[PDB]
DNA sequence: CTGTTACGGCTCGAGCCGTAACAG
DNA sequence: CTGTTACGGCTCGAGCCGTAACAG
């Protein structure tokens, strides 16, 4: 029907939910992060009806009705293969060379086939359609020396339309290829016999400029692209396409998205849902709620705290009810405060000198140090290129000695002031099921010694590493400290169960023995941090570390829960928690790649306390942020511009947030002249 | 938007059509063999709708608008593994398991995972939930002596409702397992905790039996079943599965179903619709036209003279409309006429002698020579087993010496008065690029020494063997005869193009200087059967040949196609014509499995034809039919009945079709009764 | 001339945890 | 007591075409 009835779902952590999600509408689902929105999603609704349709050519469900296949567009990246390039996936470059084969003049007949650079017909002999010959230097990718990077044979370089033949139109950016499309002259003849591959190029020009990628190539390879790129690239060509009765799952539509182009994205979205379909969108932005036509939000709090649908329906019901945690938050009852007084430079400054790399227009920038500074700037800008390619990679080789290729860059004034560079990321902390947040943090060395303390573990002569499932003697020897065993099946893939001899526990019948305060170590690996605050009260030494793993909020996690499983959020907070565990000698480097990919606004309001916290600590922390609520509570604001792509790559403006409000020219500034 | 618009379609044989077909509506299209219908529906919808969502996770069609993911059922069959049975194709044993766990009472807890066989909960330890153990007799397939091939643990199995376990619910027909299920009793607290499930399995099971397959057992392996009942199975599980706004393409669902079941397929086919889909049925029944909301035909004939859109609209439309070749046959303008003089026994038969194979129940058959005797029955009552397995085995075993091991029989009566078997099925006729219907008809022999008969090849001292693709000396030795070349891409699969050196004329050029009557061999082997039938009339020896392929409806093809190219309905035209050109000695036996598969009623009408001249030659002709045009001007009907499964096996009603229509108890008699 | 049989030939090392030692 | 550094250890052969020879 016109209904997606979910009747007891109780997949992760949801509490056995019931929700009717109405279809062929756009419903954005929004809740605090570990909530379970995602779960809901994508592993129920997403996993059901893709296997519902690959079958014909399993979640803890009971059962969906009124299913479409569904597709999921969400901030994934891969090598993909060197024949493949913007004008590719975007299906542009078939129309491109019907319209050369049609109405090209050049300088067999011509034929469609002969401009493809898949096909023997037209790819270039020596580099066969590659367009780069990968040698090992005595693999270094260089240019193809006889098609000199344009993957053809030199005989399909001679058709020619308006003076620039098929890769001179392929190396141009979007919005311009676009410009000169449209200005372009052509006779009856030519206008009636191409006015459906140009109205087609015309039409996927203007939904790629619409989307926000105006300033990419068409003859960028598609394997060279940030996730935000690539998802944008993604929602273009689904919009291309014009699938019906299609289910579109998003994760963060306005992940690394200028605050400018968020209406733009807005109006793409709702053209693309208008064909047909249907949106799943899964946000956090403000203005993204009041363009809803539903509103999902799970809650109230996280992980075991959470799961439930707390409440439901359009924005003014949302807002109206009380216990919503986004509720509160849309209505004002809860905000961010801009600071009254803000740190100013103690006279110590990073000067970069001869920063080129990628689009950089060779500029020096000056960052001051003791203070919080945000970066600024629209989308291609050269801002990640600015910090990532060259200012972490400089320090982390001058500090860390690591050799690491910095980008092209001439020198750096200020290195002596500071002793480490430190970088977190959304990087999964572990790749094993070998460690924990309580050993990531360091927790786990002070409770083996706790443990180790006690009478019974004197008594029976127990050393501190007796303790821990990592090492020959107290773990358990028949699933060697894992847990889990291999079992084998004869036609299909080995399953893994729990541990019969040890039922999971990970520890011999010996170790189980021995109880401190009535708890085992099993318990105390399997309880909660705000549980662990109040056990470990008396001890300050785990107490500190337990009461900063709680400040980042992961109050709701357990201490045994392994490092694989664990999110990009908790990964970043567990490391949060770790940098703030840890003694600060005033002379630390802390870079942060928009840190708020996937917070509500409680989350980014925690985050802001804690980095206000770890500044004030005596270090210094840079982030790029696209967040108002976050730029607003900068200390330093540094603007690239004025544009993206080749006319980007400059500084705008420089200076507190209030001096760069009054700049004229900056929609940075323009932004918050308003939001102040 | 509610219309798929293709404009521009070149497929195959396309002639540049435009086609509007409307959304959410049941589709049919109708068209003579070979006319176009199969390639645009496969080749282009389902080949664009599969790409447009496989690519997210080439036709040669211009542009397709308002295009759903399609799902393909077709009559294709895979080993598939041991793991997968009917129940668990259908998705059936997920709820018996679940039900099994919920409500039943043994004879840890129970748990839904401990009744499968695809986790080592509940997977039997000796065969690993196979339930076969296949060793290799100094690889047959035993039963497992563990577990009795119910491929469970021995606890499990003592969990029973109603008195049986989860293994003899499995062993039971479909029809009586929902009876079962549908008079069991239960408390109040069992109805209310297990309604969803047992309204599931109700829903499953009578969608089971409404589409035809009331007899099959829920145990069955997958692997081991017909293209019809794999077909039908795949169609209850998509009505089961539900999925809403997909376009489902389905290639002849009638094919091997009895005329009663017709009405219950369409019911079914209209509920599957009914949900919010679309059906792009190509179906050829006279039933189906009158109920279906739109039909396009093709034509108006085949090959290079097909390809264009005859007629669209209703019935209505198509009936009153001339130039339709399908509305022809349905207002009744053609039709095929009842012999009046039906052929009558010589006193030779062939009795069969205790066949029990497979559901028989031991019964013995008389089979009359010399006449054209048909085979009828519902659906599964063991007519193909009776054939196949037992009566072509045998007299292959006795005549060509094939060593097949034949099925549970007795012996044979009548072996002495046959002096050979052959056997027409859609198999291909051959799998590599060196034959075509030319040579396997035998006339390229004769057209490689008329060539080599004339002046110019005497004087070069050409032998026979020179004007042939298969032997060094005659064909081009660049492409060895093939006509193709082989390219190697780096990172692409193997792409193959025509040979440069003879531009995919398979010869050299000093074979292409010889002519005879101003044509060289390139253009003999260019050429369709209908103009060599013209060419050739000076020469009798190929005349008669291209006349018999002519005569079975193969005019449109020409004598250079490769056989990897020839469909199904191509192969058996072309086996017929090779049978009909040889020469007749009176103790030959044809074997036909459903020949009507896929085939117009003009198609039919020539079939009979063909068939009744095979019989009149002197041999004899035994079919598994069920339509009623071919049926009703047979000589000898055999039925069986008078169920299907185990029910079935016996020996309804057997002579001509005058005295089969006498029988009360007989569906077939019933359905002659009235077609007479 | 026509059918049959047999033969010949062709293709299909990296990252993290735990521990010992050293220095502040 | 706390931080750092170095080291040890663990896991990720069949089927078809062409031809020579023989018999009707
Ligand atoms: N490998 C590359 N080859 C060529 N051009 C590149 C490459 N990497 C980046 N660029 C270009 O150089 C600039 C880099 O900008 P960058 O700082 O990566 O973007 P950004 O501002 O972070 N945008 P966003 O991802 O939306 O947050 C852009 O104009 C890119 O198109
Ligand atoms: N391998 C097998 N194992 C067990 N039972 C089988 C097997 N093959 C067939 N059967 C059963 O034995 C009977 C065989 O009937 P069969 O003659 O193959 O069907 P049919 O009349 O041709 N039906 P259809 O496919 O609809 O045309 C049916 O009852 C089958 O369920
Ligand atoms: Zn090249
Ligand atoms: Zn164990
Ligand atoms: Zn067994
Ligand atoms: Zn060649």
């Amino acid at each position: 029907k016109d209904y997606i009835v979910v009747k007891g779902a109780r997949e992760h952590n949801l509490k056995n939910i019931d929700v009717k999600i109405p279809r062929d509408k756009f419903v954005v689902i929004t809740g605090l992060s570990g909530s379970g929105k995602s779960s809901l999603a994508f592993d129920t609704i997403y996993a059901e009806g893709q296997r519902r349709y690959v079958e014909s050519l399993k979640p803890d469900v009971d059962y969906i009705d009124g299913l479409s296949p569904a597709i999921a567009i969400d901030q994934k990246t891969t090598s993909r293969n060197p024949r493949s390039t913007v004008g590719t996936v975007t299906e542009i470059y078939d129309y491109l060379r019907l319209l050369f084969a049609r109405i090209g003049t050049p300088h067999e007949e011509i034929t469609p086939r002969m401009f493809s650079f898949n096909n023997p017909y037209g790819a270039c002999p020596e580099c066969t359609g590659l367009g780069s010959l990968m040698r090992i230097d005595p693999m270094s990718n260089i240019p193809c020396p006889v098609c000199k990077g344009a993957r053809l044979k030199k005989e399909s370089l001679a058709v020619t339309i308006g003076g620039k033949n098929i890769y001179e139109v392929c190396c141009l950016s979007i919005g311009e290829a676009k410009e000169f499309f449209a200005n372009l002259n052509l006779t009856e003849r030519q206008q009636l016999i191409a006015r459906q591959i140009l109205k087609e190029i015309n039409a996927r020009l203007g939904f790629l400029v619409d989307v926000g990628l105006d300033y990419l190539t068409l003859a960028r390879a598609a394997g060279t692209l940030s996730g935000g790129e690539a998802q944008r690239i993604r929602l273009a060509t689904q919009i291309g396409s014009g699938l019906m009765g299609v289910i579109y799952i998003l994760d963060e539509p306005s992940i690394g998205l200028h605050q400018r182009d968020n209406d733009r994205l807005l109006r793409s979205l709702k053209k693309l849902r208008d064909l047909g379909n249907t949106l799943l969108v899964v946000e956090h932005d403000e203005d993204t709620m009041y363009a809803s036509d539903y509103i999902i939000d799970l809650g109230p709090g996280a992980g075991s705290h959470g799961g439930q649908i707390v409440a439901e329906g359009t924005v003014e019901e949302i807002k109206q009810n009380p216990n919503s945690v986004t509720g509160e938050y849309l209505s004002g009852r809860k905000k961010i405060e801009v600071p009254k007084e803000r740190r100013k430079p103690n006279g110590k400054w990073l000067e970069i000198i001869g920063a080129r790399e990628n689009n950089l227009k060779n500029i020096n920038v000056r960052i001051p140090l003791g203070v919080f500074t945000c970066i600024t700037g629209v989308s291609g800008s050269g801002k990640s290129s600015l910090i990532n390619e060259i200012l972490y990679k400089r320090l982390a080789a001058e500090l860390n000695r690591a050799s690491v290729k910095p980008g092209e860059h001439d020198l750096i004034k200020g290195i002596e002031y500071l002793d480490k560079v430190i970088d977190i990321d959304q990087s999964p902390i572990g790749r094993t099921p070998r460690s924990n947040p309580a050993t990531y943090t360091g927790v786990f060395d002070f409770i083996r010694e706790i443990f180790a303390n006690t009478t019974e573990a004197k008594t029976r002569g127990y050393k501190a590493g007796r303790f821990s499932f990592n090492v020959k003697g107290g773990r358990c020897e028949a699933c060697a400290g894992d847990g889990i065993n291999k079992i084998e099946m004869h036609f299909l893939p080995d399953i893994y169960v729990p541990c019969e001899v040890c039922k999971g526990k990970r520890y011999n019948r010996e170790t189980l023995e021995v109880r401190y305060k009535g708890k085992n170590i099993a318990e105390v690996l399997d309880m909660t941090v705000e549980e662990a605050l109040e056990f470990f009260k008396n001890i300050p030494r785990i107490h500190k570390k337990i009461e900063t793993l709680y400040d980042v909020g992961l109050g709701y996690i357990k201490l045994g829960q392994s490092s694989t499983t664990l999110s990009g959020g908790e990964a970043q907070r567990v490391k949060l928690a770790t940098e703030l565990s840890r003694k600060s000698t005033g002379k630390t480097m802390y870079i942060l790649d928009e840190p708020t990919t996937g917070l509500h606004m409680a989350d980014v309001h925690r985050l802001v306390g804690i980095l206000h916290r770890l500044v004030e600590a005596g270090n210094s922390v840079v982030v790029i942020e696209h967040n108002l609520d976050v730029i607003k509570t900068a200390d330093y604001i540094i603007d690239l511009g004025p544009e993206g792509g080749s006319g980007g790559g400059l500084v705008v403006a420089e200076g507190t947030p209030e001096e760069v409000a009054k700049v004229e020219n900056s929609y940075t500034g323009q932004f918050l002249k308003k939001v102040l």
